[PDB]
């Protein structure tokens, strides 16, 4: 066969075998500055776990000087280790996105407590957020217990603001799997005398969460988001493999009450993102044997569902996104009585595209993913007459922004002028195998060479990583590139 065929067997392989009896695929992820130096602080704070604030702060050195991250974490670190102000706004330069206002004043209260700049001059309610993912309430409450303390004001402080901190001393793994939303919330309540008899048991869990490497990591893993995405990706093989049965089974027993799926076992907020990928897994590897699942989950994007037809990430009335938009109309449209809702959503879509042929940035940092998401739901739902013209032409810009962005290696990078990596550009195959066919030294051809060549000799791929949270700030789970590039490939062949 073809170098991309035969480099999509190599790969196929691998993530095959990376597939555990369990049907999981393990998705750790690495450690990050911004959480190791927040357990640097509680521990050295608290003067626990010697052994542990000495290879966090190892880790906090070597990654400085090695691999240092983006301009508030290493702010954060330098904090910890001991300009804050030019720091904020350098993370935060440009960050177009509906959350920037929060992340301003979540950044620069952080770096207050830390002792690297003033407290927010703002209201106390400032802090105050709607409902959304669970564990943001914890984090915006405990991040207004810091400034009411750090400024002098711990009367501010009221008890449903401390009830929403219980969870973080709950033993054993972090609360919905978030390492950063516990150790912002022990911060917080190391203040409070009527909360530190159970202070003592969880620092020691804590503590024992290093990894080899010395560091923190954001979260205990994506294995819930990494097994679809790759089950997608084998049942889109000609010959898909045994093992997308035991993916699909372990997917569906592991599905919340809503219907929804989290990111990671144990984590009981569920996310259209999750969900969307869990879906369109589990409607071409097992329709009728997860039949119930497939409709709950079906139900739960419904509920959903914004009134301007667009799709939140969490909570219907938070903000719709475009990529959540288009995955879910994707989703939704292998059922013909979802139609009206699909429409209304392929429909945001295409308002929402930017004059440039692009969409947004959000929980990938490159404008690859936003692409992809949106090319799939414009080309994948079927339409006719005024709408396929409409639906058409905004497909075509969308990859003619990446025509016109594509690196001289093939690839494409987070940004135009940035190194191309290979998540990025699977994104973007994935988008450009909905164009017109490939040919010889055309974008797409280019692209599947790129992929071609990145490919290590134990046939997986080395990726920068695309992932934040909090948004803009990046986070590496390693299996994501894999699956990825895989998805790619198997739409692309
Ligand atoms: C699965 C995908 C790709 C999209 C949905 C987001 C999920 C579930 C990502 C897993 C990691 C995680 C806890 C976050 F990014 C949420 O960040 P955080 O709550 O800090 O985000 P902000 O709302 O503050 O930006
Ligand atoms: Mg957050
Ligand atoms: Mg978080």
């Amino acid at each position: 066969a073809t170098a991309v065929v035969r480099c999509r067997t190599r790969l196929a392989r691998r993530v095959v075998a990376a597939v555990g009896p369990d049907g999981l695929l393990p998705a750790p992820c690495e450690s990050r500055v911004l959480e190791s130096a927040l357990a640097l602080a509680l521990l050295t704070e608290e003067r626990a776990e010697a052994d542990a604030t000495a290879r966090l702060t190892a880790y906090l050195r070597t990654t400085l000087r090695t691999a240092p991250p983006d301009p508030f974490q290493c702010a954060v670190a330098r904090a910890v280790l001991g300009d804050a102000g030019t720091a904020l706004d350098a993370g935060l330069d440009g960050f177009d996105h509906f959350t920037a206002g929060r992340k301003r004043l979540m950044f620069r209260t952080v770096l207050a407590a830390l002792g690297a700049t003033g407290f927010p001059a703002v209201p106390w309610e400032a802090y105050d957020t709607r409902p959304q993912q669970s564990w943001l309430h914890m984090e915006m409450k405990a991040l207004k217990v810091l400034a009411a303390h750090g400024t002098g004001h711990p009367d501010v402080v009221r008890d449903e603001d401390w009830r929403a901190l219980l969870p973080a001393l709950e033993p054993g793994p972090a609360w919905e799997c978030n390492n950063l939303a516990q150790l912002l919330a022990l911060l917080a309540l190391r203040h409070s005398p009527r909360h530190r008899p159970a202070l003592g048991d969880v620092l020691k869990h804590v503590a024992g969460r290093l990894r080899p490497d010395g560091g923190m990591p954001f979260i205990d893993g994506m294995t819930v988001f990494t097994t679809a995405a790759a089950g997608l990706a084998l049942s889109l093989l000609p010959a898909p493999p045994a093992c997308v049965t035991p993916m699909a089974d372990a997917l569906a027993l592991r599905r919340n009450p809503d219907g929804g799926y989290g990111f990671h076992s144990g984590v009981a907020q569920s996310d259209v993102a999750d969900t969307c990928y869990v879906l369109e897994f589990l409607r071409r590897a097992a329709p009728d044997r997860h039949r119930t699942a497939v409709a709950e989950a079906e139900g739960y994007l419904l509920a959903l569902r914004n009134p301007d037809g667009g799709f939140p990430t969490f909570a219907r009335g938070t903000s719709s996104e475009i990529a959540m938009t288009a995955a879910a109309a994707s989703a939704l449209a292998h059922d013909p009585d979802r139609r009206e809702e699909v429409d209304e959503a392929v429909r945001y879509v295409v308002r929402h595209q930017r004059p440039d042929g692009t969409f947004e940035r959000s929980w990938s940092r490159n404008a690859t993913n936003a692409v992809f998401r949106a090319v799939l739901a414009l080309t994948g739902v079927a339409a006719h007459g005024e709408e396929r013209r409409s639906r058409a032409r905004a497909a075509e810009r969308a990859l003619a922004h990446l025509a016109a962005t594509q690196n001289g290696d093939g690839g494409w990078g987070h940004a135009e002028a940035e190194p191309s990596d290979p998540i990025s550009t699977a994104y973007a195959v994935i988008a450009l195998a909905r164009g017109p066919r490939a040919r010889p030294g055309g974008p797409l051809d280019r692209a599947l060479a790129y992929l071609v060549e990145r490919q290590h000799p134990d046939g997986g791929y080395r990726s920068r990583p695309d992932q934040a949270g909090p948004r803009p700030l990046l986070y590496d789970v390693p299996a994501l590139a894999d699956v990825f590039v895989l998805l790619a490939l198997a739409h692309a062949t």
